């Protein structure tokens, strides 16, 4: 049967191999929905070229690239299989990968969706917590596409723009934390510090009203409640990319601080990005790890596994889409409110794009 | 029967009359658990005198003082009433008010509790969300009391150091939001923006690892889930003081920004302080209110009522103490972990004070 319902899985994407780093960075620094730079069209290319060496080295340290495409595809296949059983009235379902900075690009995915003659299209962000820099940019890309081709969608659109506390997502995090805790000595498991680490945001973005910090905090609370507060925790942020102020505490400085204060066992939890990504200083630098181990005597620093191919995660995705369909919603109530200090004219347009959709 | 269980209700307190402002500020600027200043013993007095006029004016604008003592007492009476029936085995129960900067002072309350020959003493913070600047300072004051007097406690201590998501607290917030929404025109109720407004924190405190922002965010999520996301919202921060960087967005700037962007109906919610306190610029300054109304055409800016004397809140307090007693816990698991970058040697001492208590 011809595909009836399409699920566009949105994420930033990642360079599959080290050779894909340059174009990844080029598209990233050109994104006006992510950052604003003077003469951006000319400055971005320069920054991308100049920064490619450093980033290639970082990806080499984690295997030689990002596994986001393979993991997203696997999750997409699992999701669709469950959906065909859960929602027979909207079946068959088909998933499409829409990466912001690498192929398949958001634009390429929309193009294919239209060609498949879908009846329903769902913009399903793969970031559980909403940030104008992530989901916002991906959604704006959908609006920009149609406003670029000067044509109106031939499909009925809607969006699942956030899901910071979905029960199955929370169950997955809890399961991975418990599984990792089992790797620490039994006599020390109770002393392990759970350090939830989410990518930071520049303070200029936090102060304009970005929804992300509050939503990430909500995910953390739900996970700790599920874990019955078995261990102490702190939500910290990984930044270390520029000179200006970013939301802290910084993950690196926090690990050092905790160890200097007697906490020798730490469990890092990737609470806001479900795929493997670049790790922190104390996980990749031998010199630093040794300096820390000798000065504070750190004993164990581990990182919980990314949600990757957890079947319960595919179940979470299918559940989200199913509920979305049953609710007949076009977007979350939250998407109808722009940041109090939003200065990006496209945000309002994207909002209207979804709230005004047929049906 | 003579009092058996004492519940020390901890809060910062507030000047009952404009004549109490000076002493209130003096003690506040002298609090090393709140802030550290050069030659603090000398600067504190200077700063207090200099700000007394401004602060007296602020309290005059809201009635001529802080009603925290009256509300805390009413809540304490209601709490005790319920506890005597809920937990006969620990009755009679008696509440004590322990304000950090005004009478009855924390130290004065502990002294009375010991004289009453209590068997059990519970340090019950009245701040639902934990900050080392609020609950932390109040708890440290308890440790400091016994350390300065040079004697060990004659009562068995324990503490309810946080309760950001207690179900009845959440129900109270939801109830007050709904009743205030009813005050908006029927045709606009769906357009109202819920602006949760918590007191801000200096970024130096946020970046050292203070637990507050994440816990406040959790309260917000729980309230919105209870309200079934009926309206859009944002968590903003109010009343920052000084020229240094504080966590934003600022409540004032956010109200102006929202109005400039078309949001003419706003509902402010006191999500992190349970009693009436100093309001924001657009609620008190007629000049700014006018400019805003003429510049963007504000329609309605209302504030949800403080928990004050809501009976459901008294039930919340009793439920918290009851569960605490039944659990036999000495403190939350979170209290056993200091900020990753804590530089106050007393914090660790206070922690051990509670975790090591008899029983
Ligand atoms: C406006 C705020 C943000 C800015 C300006 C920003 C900027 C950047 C930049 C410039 C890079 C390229 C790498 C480099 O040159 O070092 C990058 C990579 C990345 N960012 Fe962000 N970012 C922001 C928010 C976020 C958020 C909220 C998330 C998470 C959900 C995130 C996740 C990532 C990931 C996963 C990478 C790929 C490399 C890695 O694994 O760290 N970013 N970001
Ligand atoms: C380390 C961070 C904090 C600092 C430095 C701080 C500082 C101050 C200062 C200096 C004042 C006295 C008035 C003035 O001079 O303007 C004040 C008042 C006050 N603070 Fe804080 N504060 C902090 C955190 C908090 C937090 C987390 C809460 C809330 C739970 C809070 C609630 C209040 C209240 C209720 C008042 C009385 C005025 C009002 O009603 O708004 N403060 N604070
Ligand atoms: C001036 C501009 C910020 C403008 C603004 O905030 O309104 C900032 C943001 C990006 C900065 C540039 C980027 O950081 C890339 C380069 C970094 C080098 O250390 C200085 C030159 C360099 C080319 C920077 C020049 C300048 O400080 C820039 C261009
Ligand atoms: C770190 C990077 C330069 C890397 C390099 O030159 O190798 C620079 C260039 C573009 C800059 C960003 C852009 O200037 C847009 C934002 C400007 C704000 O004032 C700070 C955050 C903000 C998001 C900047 C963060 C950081 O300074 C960036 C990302
Ligand atoms: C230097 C110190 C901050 C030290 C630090 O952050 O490590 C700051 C914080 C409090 C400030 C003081 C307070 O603001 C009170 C006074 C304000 C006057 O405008 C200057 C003198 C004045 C006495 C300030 C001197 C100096 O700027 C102080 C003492
Ligand atoms: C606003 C007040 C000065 C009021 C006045 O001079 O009239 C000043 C004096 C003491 C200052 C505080 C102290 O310097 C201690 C902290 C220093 C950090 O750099 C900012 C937060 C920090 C908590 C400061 C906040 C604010 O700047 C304060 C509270
Ligand atoms: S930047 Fe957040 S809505 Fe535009
Ligand atoms: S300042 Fe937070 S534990 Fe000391």
């Amino acid at each position: 049967r011809k595909p009836k319902t399409g699920i566009l899985m949105l994420n930033m994407g990642g360079p599959e191999t080290l050779g894909d780093v340059h174009d990844f960075l080029l598209r990233l620094f050109l994104d006006r929905d992510l950052m604003t730079l003077p003469i951006q069209n000319k400055l971005a290319p320069f920054i991308a070229k100049r920064r490619t060496p450093k980033i290639q080295e970082q990806y080499r340290r984690i295997g030689g690239g990002s596994p986001i495409k393979i993991w997203t595809s696997k999750q997409g296949e699992g999701m669709v299989k469950l959906l065909d059983e859960l929602s027979p009235n909207t079946a068959p379902h088909k998933y499409y990968i829409g990466f912001r900075y690498v192929h398949p690009l958001t634009e390429e995915a929309i193009e294919e969706m239209e060609r498949d003659g879908l009846e329903r299209a769902i913009a399903f962000t793969q970031y559980p917590q909403y940030s104008c820099s992530t989901t916002g940019s991906s959604l704006n890309a959908i609006y920009r596409y149609y406003n670029q081709v000067g044509r109106k969608p031939t499909m009925k659109w809607s969006t699942i723009d956030r899901w910071p506390t979905h029960h199955l997502l929370i169950q997955c995090f809890a399961d991975h934390i418990l599984k990792e805790l089992d790797h620490f000595p039994l006599e020390k498991r109770s002393e392990v510090v759970i350090l939830f680490s989410a990518h930071s945001l520049p303070m200029s973005v936090v102060n304009r009203g970005d929804p992300y910090p509050q939503e990430v905090s909500a995910t953390v609370q739900k996970v700790m409640e599920r874990l019955e507060y078995c261990n102490p925790y702190r939500l910290v942020w990984q930044s270390k990319v520029g000179p200006m102020p970013w939301l802290g505490p910084q993950t690196d400085e926090s690990i050092k601080g905790l160890c200097e204060r007697g906490r020798k066992n730490i469990l890092l939890v990737p609470i806001a990005f479900t795929s493997d990504h670049i790790e922190t200083l104390y996980e990749l630098d031998i010199e630093y790890s040794q300096v820390l181990a000798k000065e504070c005597g750190v004993e164990n620093i581990r990182r919980a596994e990314s949600l990757n191919g957890n079947p319960l995660f595919s179940k979470a995705l299918a559940d989200l889409v199913h509920s979305h369909i049953q609710s007949n919603e076009l977007c979350s109530k939250q998407l109808t409110l722009s940041c109090p200090l939003c200065v990006n004219p496209v945000c309002r347009e994207t909002k209207s794009f979804f709230t005004s959709q047929q049906l």
